[PDB]
C-alpha cells in the first residue's frame, strides 16, 4: 500500500495569447480511477482554462483580467460500489500569466503588425471559443495557433490611425465590443517590404473569412509598432 506522489511543474501564460500544456494522467492515476482538473480548493478551472479529459489536455486563452498565479489541482479518485468518489491522490502545481508581453526585431526596430478587427466580446467566449477562433485564422495568417494575439478592443478603437496599409470586412454594423486579432509580419516593414496580403483582404471583404472564423469581420489594418 504505498502511495505514489506524482509532481507536475509550474506553467507560464501571457496575455491574449494561446496555452496548452499536456497533463500527465497516466502517472496520477491508473486503470479505475477518475481524474478531476480544477482550480485548487475549488469545482471549476480559472474563467480562462479548460480540460480535455481525453486528451490530456489543459489548455486556455487568457484576459487582461486573468493576470496572476493560478494554483490547479488534478486529483485521481476511486469509484465505491456506491458511486461515491473517493479522493486517493493530488497534484498541485501554478500557471503564471503575464501582461500583455509576448515570450525578434533589434530593439529600436518597431514590429509590423497585421489587425484583424471582429465584432466579438472575448469575455462572452469560453476559452475553447477563444481557441478554436484563432486556430479557425491559421488558414489565413498562415501562422501557427500559438504566434497569435487576441485581445479585446479598448475605449471603443476600432482602428489604428498609423496603420498604412488597410482594408475592409464584411460587416456593416459592430454590435460587440470588438476584439484584435493580430501576428506579426517582420521588421520595420512598410508598404513594398510588406509580404502578400491578398490571401487576407480578399476573404476580409468578400465575407469568406467572417464564414471560417465564426465572426463579422470588422476590418483590418498593417501598423508598425513601438517595441516594449
Amino acid at each position: 500500500a504505498v502511495p505514489t506522489v506524482v509532481g507536475i511543474p509550474d506553467g507560464t501564460a501571457v496575455v491574449g495569447r494561446s496555452f496548452r500544456v499536456s497533463i500527465p494522467t497516466d502517472l496520477i492515476a491508473s486503470s479505475g480511477e477518475i481524474i478531476k482538473v480544477s482550480a485548487a480548493g475549488k469545482e471549476a478551472l480559472p474563467s480562462w482554462l479548460h480540460w480535455d479529459p481525453h486528451s490530456h489536455i489543459l489548455e486556455g486563452l487568457p484576459l487582461d483580467t486573468d493576470k496572476g498565479v493560478h494554483y490547479i489541482s488534478v486529483s485521481a479518485a476511486r469509484l465505491g460500489a456506491n458511486g461515491s468518489h473517493v479522493p486517493q491522490t493530488s497534484s498541485v502545481f501554478s500557471i503564471e500569466v503575464y501582461p500583455e508581453d509576448h515570450n525578434a526585431c533589434a530593439a529600436d526596430e518597431p514590429v509590423t503588425v497585421l489587425t484583424v478587427i471582429l465584432d466579438a466580446d472575448l469575455t462572452k467566449m469560453t476559452p475553447k471559443q477563444r481557441i478554436d477562433l484563432l486556430n479557425r485564422m491559421q488558414s489565413f495568417s498562415e501562422v501557427e495557433l500559438h504566434n497569435m494575439k487576441l485581445v479585446p478592443v479598448v475605449n471603443n478603437r476600432l482602428f489604428d490611425m498609423s496603420a498604412f496599409m488597410a482594408g475592409p470586412g464584411n460587416a456593416k454594423k459592430v454590435v460587440e465590443n470588438g476584439a484584435l486579432l493580430s501576428w506579426k509580419l517582420g521588421c520595420s516593414l512598410n508598404q513594398n517590404s510588406v509580404p502578400d496580403i491578398r490571401g487576407v483582404e480578399t476573404p476580409a471583404r468578400e465575407g469568406a473569412m467572417s464564414a471560417q472564423l465564426g465572426y463579422p469581420v470588422v476590418g483590418w489594418h498593417i501598423a508598425n509598432k513601438k517595441p516594449t
